[PDB]
């Protein structure tokens, strides 16, 4: 449910077949511990809430082109689009704080 893209070619589509569902975009590292730490949480989410949510995830190490264009600096980054506009971003496993962005811009 939660998928990695291969590009910001990838994330470019992914984006459009989301449609107007609510987009939350991981923007992590295989190295940070608070990303590893909430990942789980993350899963948990997008299965609660598949067919209205779509939970990209995006690795700043392989897809460094897009971290910069996305302005991240902080790991984990949550973005959340929703028909093409950003609705709102956080960084930090505040796992709270996810499950009330995604209830309510669902």
């Amino acid at each position: 449910m939660v998928y990695q893209v291969k590009d910001k070619a990838d994330l470019d589509g992914q984006l459009t077949k989301a449609s107007g569902k609510l987009v939350v975009l991981d923007f992590f590292a295989t190295w940070c511990g608070p990303c590893k730490m909430i990942s789980p949480k993350l899963v948990e989410l997008s299965t609660q809430f598949a067919d209205n949510v779509v939970v990209l995830k995006v690795d700043v190490d392989e897809c460094e082109d897009i971290a910069m264009e996305y302005n991240i600096s902080s790991m984990p980054t949550f973005v959340f689009l929703k028909n093409g506009v950003k609705v709102e971003e956080f960084a930090g496993a505040n796992a709270k704080r996810l499950e009330d962005v995604i209830k309510a811009n669902i």
